[PDB]
Parts: structure tokens; C-alpha cells; sequence
């Protein structure tokens, strides 16, 4: 009924260690896509992770709700079709903004490749007819990540 | 490529005319409730909009993505099931902060209302199985707008 | 070291009682501005209030930090100088989108007014040569209204 | 006036190379520290860029309006005093979150080393007394971007 009184959020540290990182779900990727939950605003809504691919992986199909900005530490990454299909091709080391509707029908890695990513919004991953199968949000990605580690 | 230099954004004014409500879709929604789209950010993915709603009136079963603020003007507004039901009813004038996640079954309008609310990313509108028929965000929202207006 | 686990944010209601209403602080206003702080987002930074505006009354000079959007309930607002001079005249009701960067040399009301606002980051109150003096974010806000009511 | 139509914001992509370095404003750093803004959301007020930090250099006082997120890809980085005084002292590879009125005396580097950082609103760096002396925002970064080309 009151004005709810809050106090300062709590400053977080993630040490990034090789033993943390666990398969990503086999769903929404093909390849032995590996990653690390890094945090998760729930009051905010966005949320960052770390992802190691091999070569030759990639992630199902889906659209970006919200802005995404990543950071490609190793490898190489197409994305939106890579260069030669209008999109963009990052080699590392790289950054890339992809807004809010970005559609992201197979990010590729043709090589062994690393990168650092923060989402605002959830990702929907769609079906080959573009209709919504999941909404994965920080809640899911949380879900997911524990579940497996 | 290289750094995208960026300008100062606009500043926008709205005036909110009585002849600019136009009926909200009938998919998700039950009643004359009328809308008004007032403002987007295609960057934040965030949007703004106003209510007019019929007594009786009630919005499709949705979960919001984001984090939604609203402002209720007049009426009252059965939210997450009222009071009743362990959810809360607000009385004009008021204030609500509905957190990413939320889940709105059936937001209920007892008696004729209305009400201001601005959306953090998109509202997720479920079937009876909870499966996303359709993510509603600024974009889906002006497409909506225009097309009906 | 390790992630931190997040539960999902607790929606909130704010009942807005004219009774509630306190005296906005004399050094960054001019005239008799009451007000009455709504919400704070600490993970965000994000910040909502409404404020009662006399005839005659004013802000002190600041720039907007973020994006800031209000909804003009009641009477007439003048900002960034007015539709005289480039900027804009806002009638009750009404909407308005100021962005980051945005100066506000002396807002002013020269009927009695109301308006809700929602602000993502600080208002930089600033002297007659441009020097910061204040930068008012949700912690600020949030000290000045616990301390007067 | 009325609602304003928006289109999807462009996508981007940033090759990140050494070409790209340069000193850093030495009012608010000791030491040679160098760096690359990468990003600028106008709309948002956030904005993102990555460092190289030579051991022994600092940053000036300052205040971080919102959230903050960081990457440590190289070196060591000692916040809000270290471990050593109730803050934490970080070891690449590993991230970081800052919050919204998180207070940096002098973050130090006591190694070599390189970060990645997205920042939400304005650095208000403080002089000895606490009183704001510069609010650095996306605008500012990019202004001594461009500047010092
Ligand atoms: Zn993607
Ligand atoms: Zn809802
Ligand atoms: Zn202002
Ligand atoms: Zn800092």
C-alpha cells in the first residue's frame, strides 16, 4: 500500500574457471556447445553468460526481444548470415550490438571459438515456421544452468 | 567495422486526444476496451501506453517479460487475481510495479477505468498449456497501433 | 566467486493519498512543489514520482542523466523553454519523452499542475556556469523523501 | 503533436584492433592507461568500451550512477579497496557487477591487464570532499573519443 524503501544492490564477483562450464542444452544448439551463467538482474530483466563453441556448432533458431551486445574473445562467429549473406562475420577480437528483433536463424562458429554476452530481455526460439516454442529469459537461463550444474 | 558515432536523441510531446483511442484487438482482450500507443524505443525495447477500459473488461492471459509500471486514473484494476485471491486490486489513484515474470491470467476491470503503463520488453500471451501464442513488444505493438489506426 | 542465485523480483502497490503529499526541497525548486516518491529500482536505477505544481512554480536547473517520461494529468507545463522558444507547451492530458542529455534551465507551471514521471539514472542540477552541484538519482531522491515524510 | 513512428535499430559490429587505442584522459586516470569506446545507446544512456591498463595506473575517484558490468580478460584489478578492504580483488578471466551507487576510491591495477565494460548512465567522478566534479556519460566518453582521434 506504502512506497516500498530499498536499499543499495550488492556489487557481485564471478571468478571464470574451465571446471564451471557445462553443456548447453541440446534443444537450442547443435554441436558440444559449452557455457557459464554469469549473473541475472531479475528486477531489471537482463543477464550475462559465457559460451566456449567448437567448430562447426551453432544455436537453434531465434529472435532477440531486447538488446544484446557480445564479445568475441576467440574464433570466429557469422551472424545474421555472416558477410556473405548481409550479415556480419566477427573475428576475434570483436564486438557486436544486436538490437532488439534481431533474427538469428543459425549462429554459426566455423572455428573453435569463445565469447562474453550481456541480454536485456529473453531470447524466443522459433520453429521453422517462426512461431514461438520457448521464451528464454534470466528465469530460464537460471533454471537451465543450475538443472545442469 | 569501427565505432558508430551517435547523436542526441529527440525530445517527443504527445497531446492525448479523446478521438484517438481506437479499439484494442479482440485476440487478447474481452470488452470495448479502447488504447492509445504513445511512445516507443526501438534501442531499450521498452514502449508506453494508455487504457480505456469497459466495466467488465479483461486482457488475455500474458506473462511479462520485462519489468511494467502502471498508473491508474480512474476505476479499479483486479490485478494477479485482486485482493481476494492473493493478488491486488488498486483503487484510482494509484501506482503498481509489476516485475518481469509476472503472471496475468485475467487483469479484471470491476468498473469502467483507466490507466498509463510503460513496458520493459514484450507481454507473452499464453494458451491453456502455457505455450507462447504471441510475444507482444513495441515492435508487435506498433504494427498493431498503425494498423488499426 | 560464484554466481549468485536471483528470485524473482515482489510486484508492489502504491496507494496515492493526498495526504501523503510533502514539501519538495526549496533549494532545487521554486514556488510551493509538493511531491511524493512512488518506486526505486536499485538494480536498475530507475526512479518514479508524482508531482502537485502551485501556479507560478518551477524546477531548478538540471540535465537529464537517462530518458525520462511524464504524463501530464493536470494543468499546463513549459519545458525547455516553451513552444516560443523551440521547445514544447504541454497540455493536461498529455505525454512526454525527454532524453538523456535534455536541459532544463527552469521548467515552469504557470497554471496549478500534476504530473507522474518515471527517470532511468540522475538529474544533474547544475549552477549558472553549467557546474554539476547535485546529481539526484533514486538513492537521493529516496533520502529526501524519507526525511521529510 | 503525436505518437512517432520507429524502425528496428541497426545491428553492429566492431573489429577491436590495437590501431584503435589511445590514452585515456590523464584528469581522470594516473598511469598510461589507453582504450577504444565501442558503443554508444543514445536512447538507453548506456554505452560500452574496453581498456588496457599498464601496472601500477589507476582511475580517478568516481561513482557509478547505475549498474556496470565488467569482463577481466587480462591481469589482476583491485574495486572499492580489494579484498584486503572489504572489496574485491579480480583475477582474469572473471566478471564483475557494479551497482548503482557503487563507490570507486581507486580502482588499481597492480599488473598489466585489460577489461571489457558496459556501463548504464553516467561515472560521476568526485573530488576529495565528495562533490561531484564531471559526470561522465555516453555523451562525454564519446566526446574525448572523438576528440582525441
Ligand atoms: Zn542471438
Ligand atoms: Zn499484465
Ligand atoms: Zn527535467
Ligand atoms: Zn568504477
Amino acid at each position: 500500500m506504502d512506497y516500498c524503501n530499498k536499499k543499495h544492490t550488492a556489487e557481485e564477483y564471478v571468478k571464470i574457471s574451465d571446471n564451471n562450464y557445462v553443456p548447453f542444452p541440446e534443444a537450442f544448439s547443435d554441436g558440444g556447445i559449452t557455457w557459464q551463467l554469469l549473473h541475472s538482474s531479475p528486477e531489471t530483466s537482463s543477464w550475462t553468460a559465457i559460451f566456449n563453441c567448437p567448430a562447426g556448432s551453432s544455436f537453434a533458431s531465434h529472435i532477440h526481444a531486447g538488446p544484446g551486445e557480445y564479445f568475441l574473445t576467440k574464433g570466429k562467429m557469422e551472424v545474421r548470415g555472416g558477410e556473405q549473406e548481409g550479415g556480419s562475420t566477427a573475428y576475434a577480437p570483436s564486438y557486436g550490438f544486436e538490437s532488439s528483433g534481431a533474427l538469428h536463424g543459425k549462429t554459426f562458429f566455423p572455428v573453435e571459438s569463445q565469447f562474453y554476452m550481456t541480454f536485456l530481455g529473453p531470447l524466443n526460439f522459433i520453429d521453422d515456421n517462426g512461431k514461438v516454442i520457448a521464451s528464454i529469459g534470466w528465469a530460464e537461463a537460471q533454471g537451465a544452468w543450475l538443472a545442469t550444474k
